């Protein structure tokens, strides 16, 4: 199965957090390597992420729920160094019955950022691939190609995030 950019949307609402990832959940709860990977049929999980593949939508879903422990563990976001925990809200995961088809799987995470916070950084692993971070809900907003370890800085829009320079 051809091996596609993760694509997440970052939206925030004063204090509150929302990232929406798009992803293909078969290889990360297999556990695959996908540093460099093209195609899952080039990697030793091969037959692991075709016997997920196989698996009812339902099924997926629910097993992505009860090891959101292990998939979520490496994915952080921090601002001014403070941690903000992300909660799992919601899983979708496309019905694609063509097994040799990729699907598409999404989770819905949010948080609360600290009073005040002007900037975000998010951590993605190597070893999920390449993440397309989306700043959403802004003009000229950051966009990023998330290969291995922390973002670079995403400056937030909204009242607390302000600041007033010295000088008009
Ligand atoms: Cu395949
Ligand atoms: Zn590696
Ligand atoms: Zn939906
Ligand atoms: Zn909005």
């Amino acid at each position: 199965h051809e091996v596609r950019p993760a694509i997440g949307d970052l939206e925030t609402e004063g204090a509150e957090l929302s990232l929406v990832l798009r992803l293909t959940a078969e290889p990360l709860l297999a556990g695959v390597d996908l540093e460099g990977v093209e195609d899952t049929n080039d990697t030793a999980g091969s037959g692991a992420v075709d016997q997920l593949r196989a698996l009812a939508t339902a099924d997926l879903m629910a097993r992505v729920d009860a090891e959101q422990g292990r998939l979520l563990g490496p994915v952080s976001v921090t601002s001014g160094g403070t941690a903000v925990p992300l909660t799992l809200d919601r899983v979708e995961v496309d019905d694609i019955e063509n097994p040799e088809l990729p699907r598409e799987t999404r989770l819905f995470l949010s948080g609360t950022l600290p009073a005040g916070a002007e900037t975000l950084v998010v951590t993605w692993p190597a070893e999920y691939g390449t993440l397309i971070l989306r700043q959403q809900g802004v003009e000229a907003g950051f966009t990023g190609y998330l290969t291995g370890g922390p973002s670079e800085p995403i400056t937030l829009a909204g009242g607390d995030a302000w600041s007033h320079p010295q000088f008009e």
